[PDB]
């Protein structure tokens, strides 16, 4: 029916704002200042 890829690694840490993985608490934060822009969509949580 269906398949796919399960993850063998892990990533602790996730950028919902695009929807990339990363597994370090600090690689993410500099990405983090990335999705700063205020988009033109309506935000979720502030
Ligand atoms: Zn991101």
């Amino acid at each position: 029916g269906s398949s796919g890829s399960s993850g063998t690694g892990e990533k602790p840490y996730k950028c919902e704002k695009c929807g990339k993985g990363y597994n370090s608490k600090f690689n993410l934060d500099m990405h983090q200042k990335v999705h700063t822009g205020e988009r033109p969509s309506g935000p979720s949580s502030g």
